[PDB]
């Protein structure tokens, strides 16, 4: 009854608001230099990749739990979700992913604040290099969050949560080395907002994930595994009157 | 049949004493300054989280798994347990914590023995910023939880026990840079009976976690996924008279 | 048609003796003094544990895969297997166990090979107290292993094998420290063979697990969850005649 | 209508390539010796498991996810796909292991990429030795795979692709201090051709792999798991003409 006027929509773009806020605020916490013991690399992995897999249990049923602007700007290229619920959902994203920035600001203490565990290219390489890094990262990701919750899916699942999360998990275990590891535009943009920080390079941390989730929806919902539809059907679904 | 008087409630109560034990014996026993090799942050934090993804696999049929007050409390002010089974639940996870930290303290060695792995402050982390890290980490693993154990839930659930279990995991990697982490008053209050030894910031470890579960009940009970029910059947869950 | 003469009767025995020789292999190997970098706590106790998870998944239809005398034991107290299947397993668990550490030794350089991961008692622990530690290791293991197998639970199960593995993983967590993790006599008895090296508290790696899995099952199968039976039937099973 | 000409085919293909490419990239990728931070043992092991668990739940449904030579003819000999299958397969394996190791070369800076993470014989390790090590380590992992993907299977199978890809990671704990791990002809060969270095002990990845898993192929398709078809459809499965 009206797509965006429903307590539904209105729910499901809060919880993006608040998965956000929540990711933003463990990952970046368990990546800021603590001088009581500095965080190591899987560390650092399996914190980002324990709060998406927590966070997609948790909100997921209430949203779709995408967490991140390239994974929802992918599904709108692929005929999965409307604009509207792009645009409510993105906007969400990157207020939530401020909101737990800041609120890791208020909290962490002086010596370990440090630069709020923004992204940073590592200087031993170069825009183009980190970029595709970055593709590549997000590509796995997408294609492993199409395949774990696609409804038409008839190999056992197990946990789509968990599997999900662990794909963050391997994907920082490479891209710290290049960015700090990003795969999503809300984990860069929310502390450097708050930190008034944005490095020549920022452009990487949009380009890179958003292009790489793209691909894989494009592979995934058009040439692997593409559906019925009309065309009819496929503008209603942009436009949110789509009735299965 | 009557509530208390039910063998199943006894069972319950005896889960609820025994499943605190093995995690807080466990879970200080993995945290202690073992001279051999110092635990490192991601060795502390996956013993707490697989004790708990143990214990809720192993014990859960039971009594639901709570092994915390905080989540107790949570499930009370959610109208989703009797006040009765609030009050045993609590005072079996009270003494056992307890007893498996008294029995811990019986076996570990006095080159390891240490504070026997209390909760402590980091000393520039101040008892009001504490507080507010403590409600976050409880909030998100009792959403988890009571996302996770929903009966009305149709989306692919994977493994509660082990989604719950890395859920305490992720709490840990943030949260021992501020508190040692909590999460859990009765995580916080065994040690420090055994030892005698009360900090000032005591406080935190109770205010911070309740909170937290409380406002993560609310949210999920009943802005999110409501119930409705009548207000006598929701006196009845509470005085524990209620029938489905 | 005669339990010992069937042939997957055959096949089980087989496979417990298979499946402790891998085990065996895996734990032991991963814990040598590796110069080049030396195996940290949480390494380990991964290694142990994905193991168990990885033999439990493959091999666990053909046998139950027990995988150790103090689990198979425990079901025989239990009254979930008959005494000739106990005899047989424990049997080849202690020959695999042989085995795998034999192979190990004929691979592992001598840089590395040091005691062949024989338990030892830590120099600050009573034999006493490791007993009560391997006691509580071997107990919430066993525990999770009788309620992720039991064929009348209701609640999600998840993944058996993984929760079992993580449970094993947990055990040594805590226990490398006292006494560099037992859980299982044929774990400490297959190098201790090959090395012929027999420490003075070799006993505890006996007792110690074979009384805590015991214990286990006692509380799951008679006092948590029992099965009413005649005693004649319960006779049948310890002679291997039952029939559902 | 003619295995080898149908759609499904090709997009079968073309995941295993696409598999293979994203599997190296990661997997040599987290091994490289960063100066910043020195990727740990257990840090590699999980970045090769979870590539692998990451792609079996995303691109399994579509070819199988072999992503191995070992595993595609160990599938060969256990009369489970056909020779056409198993040709392209191996092939497209092959140029995705050259494909990704060639990707890495054009993104990774100077002073990390040193050999590209070829796999290499321990000094202290002789040829015959690293051979049986690799026999074992593909052994189980094959195992696993076959258990965790028979559609005969009634034991509870939770998550195939991540205990398949936690069987990898096991693996890697034992499998880097001898040979830096092979388990996978296409892993060992895609970085050589790029750096154009074979090491002497290069038929060990080859064959070592190779022998494990079709021995583990040989053990659970014909004598723990037999499916009792006649000679005609044997040879017609070879032939990609079997009709179920
Ligand atoms: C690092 C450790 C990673 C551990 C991964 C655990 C894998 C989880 C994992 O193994 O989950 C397996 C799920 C599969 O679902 P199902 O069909 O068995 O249950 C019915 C199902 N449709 C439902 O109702 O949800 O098991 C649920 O209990």
């Amino acid at each position: 009854k009206k797509e965006v006027c429903s307590v539904a929509f209105l729910k499901a773009v809060f919880a993006e608001f608040l998965a956000t806020l929540i990711f933003v605020f463990f990952g970046l916490g368990s990546a800021l230099k603590w001088p009581s013991a500095l965080p190591t690399i899987l560390q650092i992995a399996l914190a980002f990749g324990l709060a998406i897999g927590t966070l997609a249990q948790a909100l997921g049923p209430v949203s779709g739990g995408h967490i991140n602007p390239a994974i929802t700007l992918a599904l709108l290229v692929g005929n999965q979700i409307s604009l509207l619920r792009a645009f409510f959902y993105v906007a969400a994203q990157l207020v939530g992913a401020i909101a737990g920035a800041g609120i890791l600001y208020g909290v962490a203490p002086l010596n370990a604040r440090g630069n709020l565990a923004v992204n940073a290219l590592n200087n031993n390489t170069t825009q183009g290099q980190a970029m595709v890094v970055e593709l590549i990262l997000t590509f796995q990701l997408a294609l492993c969050i199409f395949a774990s919750t696609d409804s038409r899916r008839t190999e056992p699942v197990g946990s789509p949560a968990l599997s999900i999360g662990l794909s963050v998990t391997l994907g920082h275990l490479v891209g710290i080395y290049f960015t700090g590891c990003s795969m999503n535009p809300a984990r860069s943009f929310g502390p450097a907002v708050v930190m008034n920080r944005f490095s020549p390079a920022h452009w990487v941390f949009w380009v890179g994930p958003i292009v790489g989730a793209v691909l894989a929806a494009i592979l995934y919902f058009y040439l692997l595994f593409p559906n019925s539809l009309s065309l009819s059907e496929r503008v209603a679904i942009i436009k949110g009157t789509y009735e299965p």
